[PDB]
């Protein structure tokens, strides 16, 4: 069938407006009355790996907001115990999903004292390394050593094992959300029976996938500077070429992939680490253009494919190794050195 068609099942997760549906960088996509007041809160459906909040006082954001020393205060629930709780605790208490899902459901069952009927819920951060579930005392994420109240989100490689989310996290987050870089992949959209690489919103050389991930994250869907809501729209995806270090951040929704060894197709919600990648899906076969075609006022367009029959080529066919699928084919102007 068409590229859009044969990719449709695999690529649904990458449509972050649908699978997540709220801001990623800053998620304040919901509002709820608590008494007389409206308050904004996160409502995104995917957990966001590696999202930490950097604080003005330089305290780790998972410290209690009620630490004795003001220099120590984070964003975590005070001890006056709701929080943090262990993954095992949550299973003790009857929760039946994975740990990240349990943590989200647990955040969903903690109701603000000031009003016992509010639909208002706090965010969580699940630490997969310590297996501990933290409830945050505030949905604040971005605000201009200062105070704790001076803050911004960042995507952190070494905290890749942290998951920031809202109580609306999909129980099936792991299958429905793009949580992993796709190895040997470039994001594209279907055009004229091929998968064509999506043009960069902007590009920069970065030192590793994590840096590329952090660059894109800063520009991802953000529910502030009601009408301040992103609906999940933003520069949410990036192609990291591990051979060149070129990070291409994109803002169009991908709906297919092009195979290309050494390239990593990353998203603002998913792991920042190459280590966490998932192999290219060898079973889904289409012809791809590796290079974009942006608007330009000024040669040969390399195509790739997992099979010789699928590859559209008007010159020489070569073979290249990929970790994901072993050998695949590309169309080049050079004659094979086998010849
Ligand atoms: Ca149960």
């Amino acid at each position: 069938s068409t590229p859009k068609d044969i990719w449709g099942r695999y690529m649904a997760k990458f449509d972050l407006a649908k699978s997540h549906g709220s801001g990623i960088y800053v998620d304040l996509g919901g509002t709820e009355r608590v008494g007389a007041t409206q308050h904004r809160m996160p409502t995104g459906k995917c957990p966001v790996m590696g999202k930490v909040i950097n604080l003005g006082n330089n305290a780790d954001f998972l410290n209690r907001i009620s630490a004795e020393n003001p220099q120590d205060r984070g964003l975590a629930f005070p001890d006056t115990i709701l929080s943090p709780v262990s993954a095992a605790d949550l299973v003790r208490w009857g929760y039946d999903g994975n740990d990240v899902a349990n943590c989200a459901e647990y955040a969903g069952n903690i109701i603000p004292a000031s009003d016992t009927a509010t639909k208002y819920r706090y965010p969580f951060v699940y630490d997969a390394k310590e297996e501990m579930c933290h409830i945050l005392f505030t949905p604040m994420q971005y605000n201009r050593t200062s105070s704790l109240l001076c803050m911004e989100p960042m995507k952190s490689g070494i905290d890749a094992h942290l998951y920031y989310g809202s109580s609306r996290v999909d129980k099936k987050w792991e299958e429905n959300c793009p949580m992993y870089p796709v190895k040997d992949a470039i994001f594209g959209r279907g055009a004229n029976g091929s998968c064509v690489a999506i043009e960069s919103a902007f590009e920069e050389f970065t030192r590793d996938a994590e840096e590329c991930s952090a660059l894109m994250f800063e520009n991802a869907a953000a529910d502030l500077e009601s009408a301040k809501n992103s609906k999940g729209v933003g520069m949410n995806w990036a192609n990291y070429d591990s051979n060149t270090g070129l990070c291409r951040v994109i803002e169009e929704t991908p709906n297919c992939l092009i195979i290309d060894a050494g390239s990593f197709a990353m998203t603002a919600v998913g792991s920042p680490l190459e280590q966490d990648a998932v192999p290219f899906p060898c079973d889904i076969v289409t012809n791809g253009y590796i290079e974009p075609r942006p608007r330009s006022r000024h040669i040969f367009e390399v195509t790739t494919a997992l099979s010789r029959e699928a590859l559209k080529c008007s010159k020489y066919v070569h073979e290249k190794y990929s970790e994901s699928c072993g050998t695949y084919y590309y169309c080049s102007e050079e004659k094979p050195s086998s010849w």
